[PDB]
């Protein structure tokens, strides 16, 4: 396999980078698609950050520092972590999510990047390419997943029935499983008790370009409501 | 008294009472950091960390300038350059978030009453709710309101309050416990769901963690910036 800085890597039949070793120690780095749900009990022993199951810790970065990514041309591309991006997956009924530091690339640059391309800070691996989010014409967001950046948020929650993602419509407030006008949500919230017959647990993610809402519910009763920056990677 | 678009008074506890905003009768009730209250009359109003309010405290932008009413009636101009985490519990509802904050010294903090109206563009946008000591002569002043675009807010129903715990140096967090990573990892893979619901907030100077649990089983784990007030 090929060696670069402190890693060894290979390439998938799906044109995806496979991280084989880091610091001369055998490694496991498994990339998940945005919002993908998988079930595989073998994955729970490893670390998880949004979009990756990894045997190696992807360490905390700082916004506005410079990282390097391996390009399809064997070169290193230097990028500044100027934006943020929200990504998630579901692995063994655990919703793993967070807002990640992100770089910005044009159409030409994105296509030179493989899903899995190692990302370096200094000459040490700090992350891998996991996803691309289109932020308009000739512009993409490149999240750098890993341990929560100091100013950001990360987390997980057990979701028995997955994560149902819903487009967040204009003029709607959010309670539990519904988005409705505020005056209605205010009446509904003060109305709801934890008494839904045959109440199943739910997790809902509502999204607009700027903001994400996550609720955790038992039946129609809202247990948690979290508001956080966007955007979401489809 | 009047100032800009508000009318205000003073409490027996030296706390500012907002009486009307835009000539409409107002209700602004300031809660202490982490305070738990129960009063069914509060649930009809808006709630942002540290305040129950009949008026919306709108979204602000970090690094913009706000003005605060001083004890002497003058306006002090401050820049929203920092953040800090605050919360309360009202009617078994944990209301929390990271708020934009200014930095003040001892002399300035002492000129500020809890409840002091905060203005942006000659309009009320918030009230003084809390002070968090940074150092000897340094304080953080949260400006509560609708979540700033880059930060987080939320709520959750907590039947048994919020347990606040100091977060120890080398400990990872699962559910109700903080333990070394190797045990937390095994414990997490151990859990499966007379189990009571729980909410725990572990705090460090830089970072805060909230867990929501059913007995010993962790349902949710949130990591977010600190500090806590
Ligand atoms: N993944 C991750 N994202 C972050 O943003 C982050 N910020 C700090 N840290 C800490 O750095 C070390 C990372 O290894 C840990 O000390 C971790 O502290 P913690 O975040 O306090 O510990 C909870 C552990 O416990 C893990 N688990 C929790 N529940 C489960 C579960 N059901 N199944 C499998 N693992 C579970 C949980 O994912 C996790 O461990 P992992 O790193 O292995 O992911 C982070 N970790
Ligand atoms: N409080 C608050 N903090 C923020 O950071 C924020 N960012 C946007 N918004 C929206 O701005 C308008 C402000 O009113 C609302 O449209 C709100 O949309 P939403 O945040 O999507 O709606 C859920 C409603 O519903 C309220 N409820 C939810 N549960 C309860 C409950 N048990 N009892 C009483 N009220 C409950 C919940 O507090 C809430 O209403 P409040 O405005 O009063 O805060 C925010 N609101």
């Amino acid at each position: 396999s090929m060696e670069l800085y402190n890693i060894k890597y290979a390439i998938d039949p799906t044109n995806k980078i496979v991280i084989e070793q880091v610091d001369n120690v055998d490694a496991f780095v498994h990339i998940l698609e945005p919002g993908q749900e998988v079930f595989d009990e073998t994955l729970s022993q490893y670390h998880q950050f949004p979009g990756v199951v990894s045997s190696i810790i992807f360490p905390q970065l700082v916004l506005n520092t410079i990282i390097s990514v391996l390009s399809e041309d064997g070169s290193l591309l230097t990028l500044k972590l100027e934006n943020t991006c929200f990504n998630f997956h579901v692995c063994n009924k655990r919703f793993v999510f967070g807002n990640l530091p992100a770089a910005v690339v044009n159409n030409e640059t994105k296509q030179k990047l493989r899903i899995g391309a190692p990302i370096f800070a200094g000459k040490k691996l700090v992350s891998v390419v996991t996803a691309f989010h289109r932020v308009g014409e000739n512009e993409w967001l490149l999240p750098v997943t890993g341990i929560r950046e100091a100013s950001q948020l990360s987390g997980h929650m057990k979701v028995l029935n997955g994560v149902r993602v819903e487009k967040w419509r204009p003029n709607m407030s959010v309670y539990g499983t519904v988005q409705l006008p505020y005056d209605k949500i205010k009446q509904h919230a003060l109305e709801q008790e934890n008494k839904t017959p045959n109440a199943l647990e739910s997790c809902v993610l509502f999204y607009k370009d700027s903001e994400i809402r996550i609720t955790y519910n038992k039946g129609d009763y809202e247990i948690m409501h979290l508001r956080m920056p966007g955007p979401l990677i489809q």
